């Protein structure tokens, strides 16, 4: 079983997504 990316996968994004809030600041 070599399938994990299809959770860092959409958490690279929750982790992304939420660095945008106001992260760039």
């Amino acid at each position: 079983k070599n399938t994990a990316g299809e959770m860092a996968g959409a958490f690279v994004a929750v982790f992304l997504l939420a660095m945008f809030y106001e992260g760039l600041k």
